[PDB]
């Protein structure tokens, strides 16, 4: 049936700024919120403002030293932390910016709060578009991510769920999450990503977990230009097999929008409908589900994607004609919700897709 949806958002999230020319733009979270408000999707959800996650909540995963550094570093005192910046990988892809720690607190607060709501059986779905920062490591920032809100949310789900399934459709390998749970069978991580001469350089289909975690990490490496057809020939069959074999009791779905056609950093060719089909597929299993954001660097498309995925979560049909909103000019020249794929070549032949799917199916038989 239709499901209850709780949505997490802080009105200040859009004001955090990574710096001039940096592709990560928290403003896209505010564009998403304003678009979904203007479509009237607020009348259908319970809207919550997440608390600022404490350093203590963050150290359930991250090292005390790394969290202490994040809570301390500021653009005005950076000069005194030259040593720690190198140690914790802060200052290149992951710059020091005003309110960095508060931004991490809000991103994490939404994911953890959503997991608590699911644990209490008070919602069917919890949504936190400011979360999904899957690259952060135990004691290091990485790929525009500082605090791994996903790992923290999964640890919260593990208090009441024996097995948790994590699915990541961001164009980049979900390395921080996979690494956190690499040697456990209590979390199965499934990542679909571009692999080959691309960040973070991990996620080979031969990375399948280790020790008790062997066969509990699944990686589907893809080439440039994947389209809705190709993604659609493999996503439902793999997720169906994972659901059958693993039988998770909760699911976390990272909906990174950098896998869409026309992304500033991505090289895939999915439309918003193609990307949202993943949400439709996962939602049909009727399991407690935490939906998170992630990458997405052509911000008009990120807002379209996450607004449509929120409509999918609510089983609410919304028109293609965009309603007027505070960022209406960003959606020109068409002012439509849905996007068209480009003419880029799909390097993922149908035979390649079937062959990788078959290799993963062999690994899934080992559960
Ligand atoms: C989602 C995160 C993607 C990160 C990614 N980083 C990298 O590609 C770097 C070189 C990298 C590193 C450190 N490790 C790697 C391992 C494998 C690999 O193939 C690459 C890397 C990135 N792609 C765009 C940028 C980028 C960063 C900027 C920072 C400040 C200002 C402007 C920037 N512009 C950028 O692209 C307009 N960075
Ligand atoms: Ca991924
Ligand atoms: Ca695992
Ligand atoms: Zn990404």
């Amino acid at each position: 049936g239709k499901k209850k949806v709780c949505y997490y958002y802080d009105g200040d999230i859009g004001n955090y700024y990574y710096g001039q020319g940096h592709p990560m733009k928290p403003h896209r979270i505010r564009m998403t919120h304003n678009l979904l408000l203007n479509y009237g999707l607020y009348r259908k959800m319970e809207i919550y403002r997440p608390h600022k996650a404490t350093a203590e909540e963050m150290t359930k995963y991250h090292s005390d030293e790394y969290i202490k550094f994040l809570r301390s570093i500021r653009p005005d005192n950076m000069s005194e932390y030259s040593k720690q910046m190198q140690r914790f990988n802060v200052g290149e892809d992951c710059p020091v910016f005003d309110g960095l720690f508060e931004f991490c607190q809000l991103s994490t607060g939404g994911s953890v709060a959503g997991a608590v709501k699911l644990n209490r059986q008070q919602t069917d779905m919890a949504v936190n578009w400011a979360g999904g920062l899957h690259h952060a490591k135990k004691s290091e920032a990485s790929g525009f991510c500082y605090v791994n809100d996903i790992v923290l949310a999964i640890l919260e789900l593990l208090k009441y769920h024996q097995r948790v399934l994590y699915i990541d459709i961001d164009i980049h390998h979900g390395d921080g999450v996979e690494e956190a749970f690499y040697t456990t069978d209590r979390v199965m991580t499934v990542s679909f990503h571009k692999y080959g001469e691309y960040f973070p350089g991990t996620g080979d289909l031969r990375d399948i977990g280790a020790g008790k975690g062997k066969y509990y990490a699944v990686n589907f490496p893809m080439r440039d230009g994947i389209d809705d057809e190709s993604y659609g020939q493999i996503f439902k069959p793999i997720i169906s097999k994972v659901m059958e074999m693993y039988q998770p009791s909760a699911v976390v779905l990272q909906c990174g929008a950098d896998s869409l056609s026309g992304d500033r950093l991505g090289c895939f060719n999915l439309t918003v409908k193609g990307h949202a089909k993943c949400v439709e597929v996962v939602k049909t299993f009727n399991l407690p589900l935490l939906m998170l954001g992630g990458g997405g660097y052509t911000i008009r498309n990120v807002a379209r994607c996450w607004t449509y995925e929120t409509a999918v979560a609510l089983d609410c049909e919304i028109p293609n004609e965009l309603p007027y909103n505070d960022y209406f000019e960003y959606f020109g020249p068409d002012f439509k919700l849905h996007i068209s794929p480009s003419n880029m070549t799909n390097q993922n032949t149908p035979e390649y897709m079937e062959k990788i799917k078959q290799r993963l199916f062999e690994n899934l038989r080992m559960l």
